[PDB]
């Protein structure tokens, strides 16, 4: 089994979806491995380029194909090399621009804290036939940045492990596990547009919407009512094209229920008490006192929102 | 006819657009025959990579070409690989990333439940030069996993088929029939995202709707009711980007609709409870006590809807 | 002049776009020519897939490069084959996928009709030295069908004719006509979505802006014709990402201009019957029975828009 | 110098965008140049199609790389073809399909008139290598024609010159000027639709804010003034995706300026009519005659905008 | 070590994304340097277009592979060539159009200066082998010209530098540090557009939004703030497609900010004129005089926003 020694530059990671939970990462990969002396032009080692690589490989050159497990979409190569020494070792290096996608969780969406993975194994050669010795990641354009709203905490996280499929063992009997090469970047999202965008305004109108019940007029505190959910339609278009179609419920989500909640609950005690009456000449006051218990009630939903 | 066995890798999916009723597969794709022996370096077999297959087709090796019918575009194929041994079979293995449709049927769109298909078939030789003679689906990576808002239901049913072209018969006279394979993966809608964000904020202004009886002003009645038109026109700009243009009406369309009826029929009686006057002195109380009726003709009319 | 025999299949016809007036075809093309005999393995055809053509061709084999006149880019080719036989007769079969475009006419926009064409034509050799004898198109798999909300009715219209081109007449004096195939499938659109979407909350809207003139309080008729000014301009809005820039009018442009009409003559009656006073003293009653004058006159106004 | 002969045929223009000043051209290109003599088969032409051009170029023909300059991206050529005479001049015609730019000038934006260019250039051969003898261009199909809502008007403008490089000084001293070839297109745009669907509803909303000052209560003029300034914001967005950010003012911009000008001197001398006052007591007239002055005056001002 | 001596060209500069904050330079590349004396045919240069440089690269010519580093996706070569002289030096011409990023700093978002980069390195060859004797750069064409909103400002500066890698350091001890260079080009944003259409509608909504204090009525006071929310929220959308998600405040974000609180430190201060009574008998005078106070103190606080 060869053993090939791998070392990753991340240049960038941009681009990054919530929408679709891409990324996409711009870098250099490095492969080294030890073969068979040859005979140099001098006794330095010997560059090949792009399109000067498949004439050495026709002639019966061991280069192997590497490839990116966690790809979206063929990767976009840009150059590459070989790097033949009289010594016997071989160094490929190329290039890559990829699309990448992760599991991400957004179950605390604006205070949030993803890892961005480089998935990377061998094509068609098992562990029997090549394995990876050692990775070094070089995040330095990264190690401490503000990409986007995303800060990169630390230094990165690698990995070797040996993972078996099922399909090709009919093709390759029991020898059909293969090395990987597994890259973890943490990355803590910056809150700061969603706090002076989206928690402080929805706020004010959930305050709005408890300062309903300090009027008099049964139709003005209806007209209100539907104005403040008129605002609310508003913000709920508004926070739909920042994050997508989850099965659970965000902090932003909640507060947009907690709107809409907050405006059926004081239509429906205004129209009760207004309806409240011995035939028609009643009028209430002993529910009429929910300027302060809609506050507190609704502070305790948002406190046991919060644990 | 070589007895081909293909086996088939899905390594992800993702991408499903509602929109277009598209959906990109990523996975392997490895198709196995047996030919003549030959004499390969040593005696393990022998693995020729992307750029060298060619070479080896050049000096008259059989490689079919099977397609993907089903796929809009043309496939995005990454890197691939011969393995020929001195036994006689080879071995075709390939990567393939796609974008394929299916038919879709959105009329119970937020509990909706479709099925993702991929149809493989040889380009050129029909079942009597070329046929599947198995087909094996290895789906351990999405087995029972929430892939988007989509849960994928136990395992891919398999299908092989012969597929006649009335084209290719003044080609081909009666051998112009050819083998197909077939993969359908069931998939079900996850409708939470529909429920706390469609269902229950139109439901609400539904009631907030039948809440407009309780007013006395007739101006207010018909201000109140077209404020509510607003937000019903809001909504029901807000459900069209999630759907498209289909003949036929959904749930979320019938409850844009049922608002519109609802403001509609509200207006309607709220005039004619004005007009419906001796001269201009009467007032009508035996048509304003649909404060219960409207609840339950429209609840009937949703039960109705229902079944 | 060599007489090609071409016969094309339609696989499948989609993403019509009406802003654009494109819509992609995917399909396949045989063309079939005689020529000179010649000795092939055996005394079965030859099939010669993608790559292997060009192999064919530099050693002298004559294959013409059709073309498709009407497309918008560079169409996508999948796989490709050629059939040689001993008899002499060469068949070229290939797979395109392609973005066609067409003049479409708009000016029944939700109760339309157009047709989708294809043209193709030689590249380079002139009806003098190719010509194509005859034309079948097999359109099974869209024969009758509802592809989006687009009826294919019937089956598709073949033609052959000889275009001139004035440019190539200093390169080929009077050879300069190349024979042309055209292939036309009538659709005819279906208007539900329209109906139940963007007519019936518009017609509503109308309704109850003529509406208006059963109030009293000149303030209330000035507030109301105003939300109704501000529904009809968010549905002015929801109905220009369904239908370009054209310089006519269709049916729902003309409804927003009927709802802007009817708010502004209702907001210059309502001020005049404000206004139309002896001093200040007088109140309006001959032109305040337009309840009935309004509906007649705006749909007089519908039924010559109808003719 | 070699003399070429160029000869353009635009076959469509489509795709305009005024947000991106880019439009897609589709056409042929044919170049034509005397060379030395040859043996062709028999005595007629030779036409050398798309790959096989290269197998000439291999074995010694010169043929230049010609390209356009005023591109967005590199251009999509087709099919090819080389057509070698045995007097001696060779023809090269080639389709291509370009996105181009050109500067455009908005300030009169729906009543414009732009002009699409192309502009062609041999890569690498000075006028003292190729120069341009005379150029043709055939523009039939788009002669005078609606092809969006732009008319071209007549017939198209050729123009060859040469231009002058400062880099490549270091590399050709004093032979660095290009030929190149200008082809200009006048077109006009269609402004119905920004009559209909632009001009004719701001000048309503503009009218109907004049028309606030017939009230009376405090109250509902400010009101009133404000559902006017939701609907002007509402026609600020809808005018938004129709043009970019340009650093002057168009017709539309203009009218949402004049309507957010109206709407806030309504409310300015609203309150000032509310507030000039003795202590509490006074109510003015003197001040509330401009029923018949803001036309005038934003008459006036409309008129010295169209000067 | 080789002295390359390379002369770029900007062509254009557009596509300027502030969302992503990238732009696409179109251009040319000249690099030049002496090797040995060579035949050519004649004694002229020799030039050798896009296919056939590989001809002279398979025969051992040396070219190096120059690459773009902060270029986003791989750059769309166009044409290239090469002249080689009898004299020895070869130049290699190449046309680039790239799409390239910065780190732009938006905190003084209308009235911005951010500066275009390029930065070229070879790709293989490290300083001991290849360095860049000069740099020029021909802006010519972006001179002092108003591409977009964008004003480029005087000559490009030029540098080259040595960048050294810790990745390639365990393949080539201490020779790993790579000549590059580096263009900057400054650009002053045209802050016009958003005069026109984002400051001047926002401070007319702020100053009617400290125009509320004006009236009487406690409904009519609340109704018309929140009509103004509305308003805002309006804007607040508006603003939110023309800058990205920045974790500091812009000034257009700190007017909607102020807006918010304009219209919260309204209805806070109106419902506690309303509430601050004996028991329901008084009215308030001393609080209601803040129809001075509130533009002196929002002044104070934009004034303070400005330092």
């Amino acid at each position: 089994p060869v053993d090939v020694s791998v070392s990753i530059f991340i240049n960038k990671i941009y681009g990054v979806n919530t929408l679709e939970q891409t990324y996409k990462v711009d870098g250099y990969i490095v492969a080294q491995w030890t073969g068979k002396p040859r005979k140099t032009p001098g006794d330095k080692p010997l560059i090949v380029e792009n399109t000067q690589i498949e004439r050495w490989i026709n002639n019966g050159l061991w280069v192997p194909a590497l490839e990116f497990i966690n790809v979206v979409g063929s990767p976009d190569t840009g150059n590459k090399r070989l790097m033949l020494f009289p010594d016997g070792r071989v160094i490929y290096n190329a290039r890559f621009l990829g699309s990448f996608s992760n599991d991400m969780d957004f179950r605390l969406f604006p205070f949030d804290r993803q890892q961005f993975v480089l998935e990377l194994e061998p094509f068609s050669y098992n562990n029997q036939q090549l394995r990876f010795s050692d990775i070094q990641v070089y995040t330095e354009n990264i190690d401490n940045e503000e990409i986007d709203e995303w800060w990169i905490r630390g230094k990165a996280s690698t990995h070797i492990s040996d993972i078996r499929y099922d399909h090709l063992s009919s093709v390759q009997p029991n020898q059909n596990e293969f090395s990987r090469i597994t890259v973890r970047i943490d990355a803590v999202r910056n809150p700061s547009y969603y706090l002076w965008s989206f928690i402080l305004p929805l706020g004010l109108i959930i305050a709005a919407s408890w300062s309903v019940f300090w009027l008099e007029s049964f139709s003005e505190r209806l007209q209100t009512s539907f104005t403040l959910m008129l605002t609310v339609v508003a913000y709920a278009f508004y926070t739909s094209n920042i994050l997508p179609r989850l099965p659970y419920t965000t902090v932003i989500d909640q507060m947009i229920i907690a709107g809409y909640g907050s405006i059926f609950a004081a239509i429906l005690l205004i129209i009760f008490a207004h309806h409240r009456q011995a035939n028609g000449v009643e009028d209430d006051l002993l529910i009429q006192r929910c300027r302060l218990a809609f506050p507190l009630g609704f502070l305790a939903i948002g406190c046991v929102l919060v644990i």
